[PDB]
């Protein structure tokens, strides 16, 4: 039954920031961002998301429904500043760090000036000392609570907590030893799952070891020499609106020396979708998933 004490200050990717009040007033950039507002039941502070990476969760679509700026985001990638700056938002809450840079929509400080809070999805911070390290359950567990606390949602985030921790608890990891190679998108040069995002957290969760594990970032390039010297006993295929997992399957079949690795000759794929790459509550509903092929899968 906590209610939210303002003014308060948080330390957010190295920024101070600082909250008069609750906000009122968001533009959501990103999926995770948007659809973290939805969870925590403050769908209506959201007037404008731009951004998005594909339909909300079907258990956030009632919450969806409620929020005209769903079903008109700003841009499909970033908006102008003068665009987000119509709605006359009190926060920008990104789920890039780089959208609050000058690169992006403008630096933090120059927003604070003009009025306007930032906050960044504290899985996505990059620098040294603020980026997970490594990427937890507990690290997702930790943003919903922070966002709740901004929010005054605590309870709503502690509901979310504990809904992603049975979802969690519903996962054995698999004993037999397998290896897998996250493919995300690519014919000449894949781009795989790395040692240091989400692939590698879901991975260690239902039990597979990644081939892409000494990859130091979230996604690296690793070529077909090196794939078919790792031999990945499974193959976890990204479907994405560029890239389907269908065709994968079909870059996998018709590559004269990868279409007779044993994963490729016997249909080892598991097939995750693209919005629970991102850092996030969705995550652990893709974890769930993956972990049902996996288990329904004979290697
Ligand atoms: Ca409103
Ligand atoms: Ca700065
Ligand atoms: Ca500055
Ligand atoms: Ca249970
Ligand atoms: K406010």
């Amino acid at each position: 039954r906590e209610a939210t004490t303002y003014p308060l200050t948080v330390d957010n990717c190295g920024t101070t920031a600082t909250f008069d009040s609750v906000p009122e007033r968001v533009v959501t950039l990103k999926s995770s961002t948007t659809e973290l507002l939805l969870a925590l039941g403050r769908g209506d502070r959201i007037v404008a998301t731009s951004y998005l990476d594909g339909p909300v969760a079907p258990w956030l679509e009632d919450e969806a429904a409620q929020v005209p700026a769903v079903s008109a985001p700003l841009d499909e990638r970033l908006p102008s500043l003068e665009k987000v700056l119509e709605t006359e938002p009190d926060l920008i809450f990104a789920g890039w760090e780089s959208m609050v840079t000058t690169e992006g929509l403008a630096d933090r400080d120059r927003l604070t000036q003009l009025g306007v809070n930032t906050l960044v999805a504290p899985s996505a911070c990059k620098e040294d000392g603020y980026r997970p390290d490594p990427l937890t359950w507990e690290s997702l567990a930790q943003e919903i609570t922070t966002v709740g606390t901004i929010f005054d949602a605590h309870s709503e985030a502690q509901s979310l907590v504990d809904t992603m921790n049975e979802q969690l608890a519903a996962i054995s990891p698999d004993s037999r030893g397998l290896s897998a190679l996250w493919f995300s998108s690519g014919s000449d040069t894949p781009f795989v799952g790395g040692g240091s995002g989400s692939a590698q957290l879901v991975m260690d969760t239902v039990g597979l070891r990644n081939i892409g594990s000494d990859i130091d970032d979230t996604w690296g390039p690793m070529s077909w020499e090196a794939i078919i010297d790792a031999n990945p006993d499974v193959i976890v295929l990204v479907d994405s609106s560029w890239s389907s997992a269908q065709k994968k399957k079909d870059i996998l079949t018709s590559h004269p020396v990868a279409s007779t690795l044993d994963a490729v000759v016997n249909d080892r794929y598991l097939v995750i979708d693209f919005p629970p790459t991102e850092p996030g509550v969705r995550t652990a509903d893709g974890a769930v998933a993956l972990a049902d092929q996996l288990a329904a899968l004979t290697v």
